[PDB]
């Protein structure tokens, strides 16, 4: 793999197939990384932003979660795109079977659970405020909990890629590292290929996730019609500094 900088779009779906389409996106996470340097960065994009679909040159901006669903991981990624005005090289899609498989195959991972919160089981779930270490199952109904807006899930999501990537920071044994990256990828949809990964796990050897540089999508609460439909309005000159510093990071000139 090229040490050029590269960025990773994180889809995180409930259905891959439905309603004759795709389902709607609940998860999306953008990662860039300079590998020359050892650098990463890290934006969520909340589910309701109000963002022109990619291709949708006489349409109305709609909430970002539906280009999923209207053209599948392709929109998805052209919306990022041209929401962020960067390039997305790489993919991960994962839906709830295949995020599971994914928490389980590393053995687990841990969390600093903010409160004390019950969740009900995709197959009731107790999460104690303080350090908790999850399996799949409890790991995705972390994901889930819900309790107008999804930042708290946004945030939740976030922890668990920083974790993720803390667990492949911190190993060692690079052939254990590559039976585990082959059984635990088996499962996702991708185009980052078993020696990449392995590539980037020699390279972000003994990085941790507190390195990251974390961005935000700052806006506000809109509420169009007289249904009062929810949208994430995102705030412009916010949008140009996240554009500009992403770019920058990946030495992209748009």
């Amino acid at each position: 793999m090229k040490k050029k900088p590269f960025s990773i779009l994180f889809m995180g779906i409930e259905d891959y197939a439905t309603k004759g389409q795709k389902g709607r996106s609940d998860s999306l996470i953008v990662v860039t990384l300079d590998p020359k340097n050892k650098t990463m960065k890290m934006l969520s994009i909340p589910r309701d932003t109000r963002v022109q679909l990619a291709g949708d040159t006489t349409g109305s901006k709609t909430k970002i979660n539906a280009a999923y669903s209207k053209g599948g991981k392709d929109e998805t990624v052209e919306t990022v795109e041209n929401f962020l005005q960067i390039p997305i090289d790489k993919y991960v899609t994962v839906d709830f079977d295949g995020f599971k498989d994914v928490i389980n195959e590393v053995g687990g991972i841990d969390v600093d659970v903010p409160f004390d919160f019950d969740e009900k089981s995709d197959v009731r779930i107790y999460f104690k405020k303080g350090e908790m270490h999850l399996n799949g199952e409890e790991a995705l109904a972390y994901a889930r909990m819900r309790k107008r807006g999804d930042f708290g899930r946004n945030d939740r999501q976030k922890q668990i890629l920083n974790a993720l990537i803390d667990r492949m920071s911190s190993a060692s044994n690079i052939a254990k590292i590559d039976k585990i990256a082959e059984k635990a990828s088996e499962n996702v949809e991708t185009n980052i290929r078993i020696t990449e990964g392995l590539a980037l796990q020699q390279i972000y050897s003994g990085f941790t996730s507190k390195k990251i540089d974390t961005l935000s999508i700052t806006g506000s609460d809109l509420y169009l019609g007289p249904n009062n439909t929810y949208y994430f309005e995102p705030d412009a000159t916010n949008l140009e500094k996240v554009r500009k510093t992403l770019q920058e990071h990946l030495d992209y000139t748009p």
